[PDB]
């Protein structure tokens, strides 16, 4: 864009509140062990994603067990968000909500797709979950 505009997208990758989203597994886990992890699962599993999820503050909503996650990066956010329905035994009236930098996410997006916008410097992609539709509430 020297001789056209180039155009900021509208709620999309703009973590606006918190920055990147605090997450216990960053706190638990220093930078460079989760960068040179990272760097080497994106070799050697180049068409998965690895995806931390965690429950977000304030949120009401069972807990994960494991957080890890290495999805395939055509997996939708709508399959994805059928695995983890089923993995803590959510209700059919419950609500599942998901969060990538204080913003959800499209359902009809890839992982991928998210990986590509929103991986953070350890090459890892962070999901928050939660009952609620407004992160942090
Ligand atoms: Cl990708």
């Amino acid at each position: 864009i020297d001789d056209t505009f180039l155009p900021v997208p509208e709620y999309i990758n703009q973590s606006v509140p918190k920055g990147s989203m605090k997450f216990v597994y960053k706190e638990e886990h220093p930078f460079e062990k989760r960068r040179s992890e990272g760097e080497k699962i994106r070799k050697k599993y180049p068409d998965r994603v690895p995806v931390i999820v965690e429950k977000a503050p304030k949120a009401r909503i069972g807990d994960l067990d494991k957080k890890k996650y290495l999805v395939p990066s055509d997996l939708t956010v709508g399959q994805f968000y059928f695995l983890i329905r089923k993995r803590i035994h959510l209700r059919a009236e419950d609500a599942l909500f998901f969060f990538v930098n204080n913003v959800i996410p499209p359902t009809s997006a890839t992982m991928g797709q998210l990986y590509q916008e929103h991986h953070e410097e350890d090459f890892f992609l962070y999901i928050a979950y939660s009952d609620e539709s407004v992160y942090g509430l």
